[PDB]
């Protein structure tokens, strides 16, 4: 939240050089609607290897773009050269402005605290409408995953979209099909932890994105008893488990090993009739809260796990060579039937976790 004052120091910076300099996008919507501003963006006459040389410090990550990330007082700062978007560096700030999604996104603000609005973003703000700049079609065009950004803005916003730019994306909703994977699940998972998210689902049918979006039909469920804990993967299982449904369905998205798992064993919960000392053993308790967090039971979770005889088989008395001497057998897979027959009775605390003890039980058993 020190943020502004940076990007003030800034702005001023590039002034003292001779340069145009105004924060715009997202940090002059958040401003006017009385948020912090979670990132604040500068754009600026100067080009890149120009701002390199007024700031000691710099990331040089997005030049081809435009961009240079300044690095002042703690802060980072981005600043971009007025652009459209494959990059042409234009000279005016309308320009760039006049090639940016929403007229709530396209306003900029001055040092000095006025706002450039010259597409009515001010009124837009205040009727709480999500409109596209000029012609929705070409920003449609221009760039096809804005189509998902009015529908996320709608729920996280609590605004509701233009009819005229709501009817084109109803027009162009086939052209989502060009656009990663990788973007179309970065937006749906800011749709899943959003306020009034059931308000971007309702849009996301009713602009047909559904049609056409990865197995788009999945997401044509109730949403009424959905409340988001922070975590978008709860969405995805929501989804699943309420049209009883397996991850293989929504793998398209591109899904990491942690969320992977983390769904999968979430699911594997709801299934199963009965919760015992067992399941709570081999579960992890984040597993746990959401199998419970989506089927309505509630426990205290953390105290049961925090009872049971032993947490991990890290803190088993025996490993399998213990096994190999008493048995006297040779090692292999039967270790793993034996080493599960042991990990039971302790957990259902019938036997100690002690190796002496253990070794009488399985000499009788053997
Ligand atoms: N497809 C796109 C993506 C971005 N933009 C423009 O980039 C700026 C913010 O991007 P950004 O990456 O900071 C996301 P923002 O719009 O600020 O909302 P958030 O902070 O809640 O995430 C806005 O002026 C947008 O008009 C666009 O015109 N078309």
């Amino acid at each position: 939240d020190d943020k502004m004052n940076t990007a003030i120091k800034v702005i001023h910076t590039l002034k003292a050089a001779g340069f145009e300099a105004y924060i715009v996008g997202g940090a002059v919507r958040d401003l006017l609607l009385g948020k912090t501003p979670h990132d604040v963006d500068v754009a600026s006459s100067a080009l890149p290897q120009q701002v390199k040389v007024l700031f000691d410090r710099t990331v040089d990550t997005g030049i081809d773009h435009g961009t240079v990330l300044v690095l002042l007082d703690g802060e980072g700062i981005e600043v971009t050269t007025f652009r459209t978007e494959s990059v042409e560096f234009v000279l005016s700030l309308e320009e760039d402005l006049r090639r940016r999604d929403f007229t709530i996104n396209a306003m900029a603000m001055t040092e000095d605290l006025k706002i450039i609005d010259p597409f009515g973003g001010k009124e837009d703000l205040k009727n709480k409408v999500i409109r596209a700049v000029g012609d929705p079609d070409e920003r449609f065009e221009e760039d096809a995953l804005r189509m998902l950004r009015a529908i996320r803005f709608s729920g996280q916003l609590d605004f509701i979209i233009d009819m005229k730019t709501l009817l084109s994306i109803r027009r162009h909703a086939r052209l989502i099909r060009f656009i990663a994977v990788e973007r179309l699940k970065s937006e749906i998972d800011k749709i899943f932890v959003n306020p009034s998210m059931q308000k971007s689902m309702a849009y996301l049918k009713d602009s047909v994105l559904t049609r056409f979006l990865p197995v788009g039909g999945l997401f044509e469920v109730d949403w009424i008893t959905y409340h988001t804990d922070g975590n978008p993967t709860y969405g995805w299982l929501y989804l699943l488990h309420q049209q009883k449904r397996q991850f293989t369905d929504i793998k398209d998205y591109r899904f990491s090993n942690e969320e992977k798992r983390l769904i999968e064993k979430s699911l594997e919960l709801t299934a199963l009739n009965t919760w015992d000392q067992w399941t709570f053993y081999k579960y992890t308790l984040k597993q746990l809260e959401m199998a419970s967090r989506v089927t309505g039971k509630k426990k205290d979770l953390a105290a049961i796990k925090r009872q049971l005889p032993i947490q991990s088989r890290s803190e088993l008395a025996v490993d399998g060579w213990d096994l190999i001497e008493w048995s006297g057998a040779k090692s292999g897979p039967w270790l793993k039937v034996w080493i599960e027959k042991i990990e039971r009775l302790i957990v259902y605390g019938i036997l100690k976790n002690d190796k002496e003890l253990i070794k009488d039980w399985f000499e009788d058993e053997y």
